[PDB]
């Protein structure tokens, strides 16, 4: 009964077992996948070669997509270890720590270039190079934050990348749906990950999100991926070009939650 | 295994086997769900009934949601027949055929009221009724379409009612996240139902959107009834207050596709 | 040079000079504009005249806009006195005071349909009716409020209101564009008004504005009027079927403003 | 005189008398404001210095936003010829012509860095750079396009660009409101320019524009020009953030527009 059973996916941005990738990864197995993985470098490696192995996978690559080498061997790995992909997880995004303290005005060139390269352009060079290994029926899915369309405290430049990620998603629906390939983005709620503790003060957003979500929760690891395997999966095949929240609903507040703010309650 | 093993759902709108909300019910049985259903009125009752037996349930109800004197019965008997409920789906909207022709201009007050009535405040009803009966957990679905955000051909009063529909959405699952329930819009793309072959510009609506979305195809009920299973299932629980696109892609186009020339001119 | 000279427009929705719709008038006026004025009731309508007189009016009707019989004197009335429009102002909602605390789950059926007809379908009604008066490239504006697109607090029937009304406004642009009409809302900050003081929920909504706001204030009357005269005049004439912000940025906000220092973020709520 | 009377602005992104950035500086001149401008070569210099001039402007700049060399110069030309700012017009976009033909799978690293760094970061740049000369109340102005939140015909990069200029308005907008500073974007519908004419696709993004608007036009230059005015003079003081579509009302449409059930294009 497996909704990716034969299903055949890339899951590129595990870092360790709190990864976002990770989540996803696990649901997709539970439903019966096939899963292969890249890792950023040699320390993250020694992390993901047993995560792959929980979820029975041997196809472990690297990839910095930084480094526009590593994707030609990439393709040359899928396509001698899988034949061919049913889903692409792209998990992945960077900008320095001190772009996102202080302000936008204050951004450096190369930390703008930085954060739009490797959050953003690697979406499309992974897409690219992989296209020809694509089933009838793939679903790449990218992961997105509401600082794309909001104001969010400090996450600064990676508003716009997301933004810029965002509109990505539109366009690569838009080439790929006519090879019947949907392309989706999953905008999470904050969830404390390797990524998340390399911004300073992010506990205020996890807390502030906990309180005023209708919900009154933050996200859970495993919520996330049920949600990336469904996008991901048939289930989803009349769904492209989507931005889908797994927030426990705080994208519809306006505002501060009241009872008196029940931040105010909170102290 | 399945998603909605144990779970108990309402299932209010099926007219035939065409409908939304049965596409819908379909999905969620094959997920184990223990369902039930309403009816119009007798007419109605004489294909609702079969589709029910069909999957498994004994438990259909009398539901026109304009007449009051039908929502605490329709409490007694969920409460006696099945004690709580996990889910409900309202898949119910009306508006008289003259308004949804020519120009939004010339709806006459009443048709404005019972569109809004029919189509809005019956979620509102449905949802405070069955609310005692609602368990930990328990989802709230209902259908929306483009035309609430988007002008569409001669859509008219219908929007203005599905803009209030997703509003309502959004305030109930900020109402109803105190206690852990969600509250969601499906918004399809255009399908072939009864409701929906009621439409002079329906046709012509189906085939711009076949034409003109992503995956160059028209939505099927059952990629309507998968989203609609996943947004009532566990593994949606971080999601509320969304408006869900199952359309092909078609909500991303912000013109004609094109090919530079119009696909619609080479059809 | 008056953006508005010679232009004729009716001023559906004064209560008293506190009224968006007399802040929209003044600016509209101070851009050269010949206006009329409607009013609810007599009561009202000790209010609405001398603020007519003021703004240069002897155009001043009856109109209760859940009173279909209404709308035919008001047709013409407008016709007798000024021939023809070049915009209307429809600045008019209600709900009961029940129906804006609370939940929006336990909304009476009347209190709904109440909202509605006079928030929604007046608009419809009113556009309706004078739209035979309408010179071409005329302008119709309504008033709107965030809690359409996302939760305000108890906002709740109004927000399904006004998200409507938001919807209204971008049929009737495609309506009314054929005729080179166009149709606009301006989704105004809290202000308050004589309706904002039915809500007992508003002095912590107005706040909460104020010190989130990217500006860090409430918006004024005359930046309210302004924005509406922009939007009646031929200024805005390539803009149709648009809400409008005019709300010291607010719209923006994902989350609490906060202040940083020492890469530590405190919210602006809290040292407030 | 007008709502921009004794106030001083900058307009970059000139290129000719069809520029967006000539017709809102046009109104802006007609409404009394001082302004200056800036220029990319001296091949656009010479157009831009008759333009300063017909607008009454000696203060005519170089600014390439590529080149950071030029950023501290043309802060000093303004603090020098000027003392202070009340506005500025940030009118500049670039991507290669080859990343606007076919496909989005298909652009370059280097077309997406150049998209990026002269549509987005620039708008970064110049602002920091003239932050201090900002006066209380000043706007900021930049120009988006709908192929920024919706798909349209082969925009590409430069909808991922102006997806997160948009998005930049936003932060933007909260850092200087601080400041009772306004940062906006006007989001015109197609017209002919020069960076417009040079894509194969516009032509008939333009006729499917008209046919489909609710207006059933195009829009005029003095139209957006009179739009970026009203988003730079203190008639929008209480706007900040707003992505302000001036586009005949085209961004309402979710399919294309009927008459009694046939397409309006179809009679086209
Ligand atoms: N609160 C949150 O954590 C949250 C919420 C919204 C969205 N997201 C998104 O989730 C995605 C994954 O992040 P996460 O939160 O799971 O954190 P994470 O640290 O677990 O994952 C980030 C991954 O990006 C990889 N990466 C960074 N630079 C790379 C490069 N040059 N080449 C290859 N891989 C590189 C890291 O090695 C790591 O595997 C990101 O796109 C992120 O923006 C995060
Ligand atoms: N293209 C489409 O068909 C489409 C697309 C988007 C969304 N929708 C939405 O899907 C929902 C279901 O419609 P459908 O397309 O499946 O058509 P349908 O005719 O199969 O179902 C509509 C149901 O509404 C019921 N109904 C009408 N008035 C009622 C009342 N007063 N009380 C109780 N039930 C009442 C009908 O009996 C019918 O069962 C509606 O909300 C519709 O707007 C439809
Ligand atoms: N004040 C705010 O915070 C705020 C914010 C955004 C938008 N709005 C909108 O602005 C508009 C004007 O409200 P306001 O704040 O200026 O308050 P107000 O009380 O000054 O104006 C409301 C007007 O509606 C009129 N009205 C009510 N019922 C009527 C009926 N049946 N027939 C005719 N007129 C009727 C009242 O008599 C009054 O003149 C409303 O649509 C409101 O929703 C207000
Ligand atoms: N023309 C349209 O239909 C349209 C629609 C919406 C928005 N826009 C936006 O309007 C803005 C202005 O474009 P336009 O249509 O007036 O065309 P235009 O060709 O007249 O203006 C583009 C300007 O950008 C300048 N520029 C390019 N690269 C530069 C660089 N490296 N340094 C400095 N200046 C540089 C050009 O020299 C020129 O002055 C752009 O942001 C554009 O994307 C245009």
């Amino acid at each position: 009964m497996g909704f990716l059973k034969g299903k055949k996916g890339l899951i590129v941005g595990v870092a360790n077992n709190k990864s976002i990738a990770y989540g996803i990864a696990q649901s997709c197995f539970n439903q019966g996948a096939t899963l292969a993985f890249t890792y950023l470098n040699e320390s993250l490696e020694k992390r993901v070669r047993p995560i792959a192995q929980e979820l029975n996978s041997p196809y472990v690559y690297e990839l910095d997509v930084s480094k526009e080498e590593h994707f030609k061997p990439l393709y040359d790995s899928v396509k001698k270890d899988l034949g061919s992909l049913d889903f692409i997880v792209h998990s992945v995004a960077f900008a320095p720590k001190e772009a996102l303290e202080g302000s936008l005005l204050e951004t450096s060139k190369s930390a703008f270039n930085t954060a739009m390269e490797i959050s953003v352009y690697s979406l499309i060079e992974l897409t690219n190079t992989l296209k020809p290994l694509l089933n009838n029926g793939a679903s790449v899915l990218t992961l997105s934050y509401l600082g794309s369309t909001k104001y969010m405290a400090h996450y600064n430049v990676m508003g716009l990348a997301k933004a810029a990620l965002e509109s990505a998603v539109r366009y690569l629906a838009v080439d790929l749906g006519k090879h019947n390939i949907r392309v989706n983005a999953l905008s999470a709620g904050p969830i404390r990950t390797l990524a998340s503790s390399g911004i300073a003060d992010f506990r205020m957003i996890l807390k502030w999100n906990e309180i005023n979500a209708p919900l009154r929760k933050n996200v859970s690891l495993e919520e996330v991926g049920n949600a990336g395997m469904y996008l991901l999966s048939s289930l989803s095949s009349g769904v492209s070009g989507e931005v889908h929240f797994v927030d426990a609903g705080y994208h519809v507040m306006g505002m501060g939650a009241v009872e008196t703010l029940l931040w105010d309650l909170h102290k």
